[PDB]
């Protein structure tokens, strides 16, 4: 007989089990699409991610898992709200919690790169990548704006 493994918790990474004979399907949410190797779902469209609602654009292009699993409020056009840190979505969104987002290949969890990817969280000032968040340095004479992430 057929093993369930939609009762393995590995199994279908952001994406809705569905047993059958042999292995499983995954069933991926709206907006998630399955990546190649069909073991997780992944938002792959691409917008601008703004720090408040759409406005004050702090990234350009970007995905909404890189968008709102880290300092983003709203991403895309039309206007999606980013999913609050406490929700199912949130937990299908950013599997690995604040930070991080799945590779749009493997679906292996990394690093949000905030300077690459959101470089409006420090406006003027150098941004370092850490793990797990970011740093932001703004030039002597400047300091920055917490609510708009100007420096100054
Ligand atoms: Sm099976
Ligand atoms: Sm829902
Ligand atoms: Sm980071």
């Amino acid at each position: 007989t057929d093993v369930n493994e939609c009762l393995d918790p590995t199994t279908c990474i952001s994406g809705n089990c569905v047993n059958t004979p042999g292995s499983y399907i995954c069933d991926c949410p709206p907006d998630f699409e399955l990546n190649p190797t069909r073991v997780g779902c992944v938002d792959t469209r691409s917008g601008n991610c703004y720090l408040d609602i759409c406005s004050n654009e702090i990234g350009v292009g970007v995905s909404k898992a890189s968008c709102c699993c880290s300092l983003g409020k709203a991403w895309g056009t039309p206007c999606e709200m980013c999913p609050a840190v406490n929700t199912s979505e949130y937990k299908i969104l950013c599997p690995g919690g604040e930070g991080f987002r799945p590779n749009p290949i493997t679906v292996i969890l990394e690093d949000i790169d905030e300077c690459q990817e959101l470089p409006g969280l420090c406006q003027g000032g150098k941004c370092i990548n850490t793990f797990g968040s970011f740093q932001c340095r703004c030039p002597t004479g400047y300091y920055l704006n917490e609510d708009t992430r100007v420096c100054d």
